[PDB]
């Protein structure tokens, strides 16, 4: 019963690296992590494209809310990290009026614009935030704020 | 067969650790002592927030109950370049007397600044840790950086 | 076969974590790494001293980019990062004109000198930057920017 005992601390190692990891995940990196998917806050004040850039340089792109539970999952991220705006994956820049996701996906019927959005307010709004509420906004693309990315877990 | 199967386990777990170690040490730059994990919060906050945003994480605000704890949380602060943060000590239940984030009592050690605490106009009921590692009592509406304190269990 | 599901559920665990200590790699901390070492960009302005003491604290030391593999390395996740400049571990500090590697070893044929560098403007550059081109350049040691370290795999 030697190698009993070895195994035996193995188990706790690799309990010990869960529990370590599942921190670092948690409390420090803050993620946020469904089924298939990886939600990540990144705080550092950019413009739009670069943004975009920053997202795929990690891998990913700007958070896409194709659905409820996507978009309420990233309200609520939002809400714990205690902001009111971060960039998102919504944009038409191409042709103004029609929306697009970041990975050039068409828009659908679900949404969740505020009221009164998008306006393209004065001709110069092609890009979209997200707010505290999980509601959307169109906005300047030069507009610098707060950002989240989305990750496939492919 | 089943040796060298267990061996070559013990290699990736060996593997996994050091690159888990290097990215708590050398990225997130947290503080570890055998026991515990310390954690920066640089989130300005007022002292109720900042208790509630380090049990969200599973934890509380730091509680320096030894001088190595409280070394250790200095030399944490002094890394980070930061004058103050909040830390695990009140008292808010009965003014004058003191105790952690956990409940637990105040004890013989302390790290008391020169003068402190003085609940300075009767609204310090909260404890802040300063460069040097010293403490004070503060107005818990105050706003500032936070530390967290984590058990490995 | 109680003992063959435990140990298959370690197995998924092992993997597991093998994935996620990846992801936080390169996701979160945006690391560059190679065969041999790993390479970090540190957000923060500082000094040369400042950061060289900062990269230790970490268990390593300021970037030494000692062939064209390593430079080209830099230089990508320098642009990627979207930098003009960062510090590096190259100085002349000891003797000038007599350049050196953070870890002492002294200066080879190897070099990335900008045009008409190192040039010891008005006699007070004895620390070296490294810009979006992949250059070096000579610089005041008293100048404030971020930095990249540099880390052994043992
Ligand atoms: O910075 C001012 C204001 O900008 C944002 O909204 C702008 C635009 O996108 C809205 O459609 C209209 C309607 O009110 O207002 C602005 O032009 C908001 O995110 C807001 O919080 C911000 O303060
Ligand atoms: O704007 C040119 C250059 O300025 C700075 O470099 C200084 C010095 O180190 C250089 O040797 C000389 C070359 O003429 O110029 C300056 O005095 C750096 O900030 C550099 O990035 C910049 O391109
Ligand atoms: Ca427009
Ligand atoms: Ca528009
Ligand atoms: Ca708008
Ligand atoms: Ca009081
Ligand atoms: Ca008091
Ligand atoms: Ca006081
Ligand atoms: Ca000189
Ligand atoms: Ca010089
Ligand atoms: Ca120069």
């Amino acid at each position: 019963s030697q190698l009993r005992k070895a195994i035996g601390e193995m188990d706790n190692q690799v309990s010990q690296l869960t529990s370590e990891l599942k921190f670092i995940k948690n409390a420090v990196a803050g993620v946020r992590e469904t089924e298939s998917k990886i939600y990540l806050l990144v705080k550092e004040e950019k413009r739009y494209a670069d943004a975009q850039l920053s997202c795929q340089g990690r891998g990913g792109t700007l958070s896409m809310p194709k659905d409820e539970a996507a978009n309420g999952l990233m309200a609520a991220y939002l809400a714990q990290a205690g902001l009111a705006r971060v960039f998102i994956g919504i944009n038409d820049l191409e042709k103004e009026g029609a929306f697009v996701y970041s990975d050039h996906s068409p828009m659908r019927t679900f949404n969740k614009w505020r009221s009164g959005e998008p306006n393209n307010a004065y001709d110069e709004e092609d890009c979209v935030e997200m707010v505290a509420s999980g509601g959307w906004n169109d906005v300047a693309c030069h507009t610098t704020m707060y950002f989240m990315c989305e990750f496939d877990k492919e």
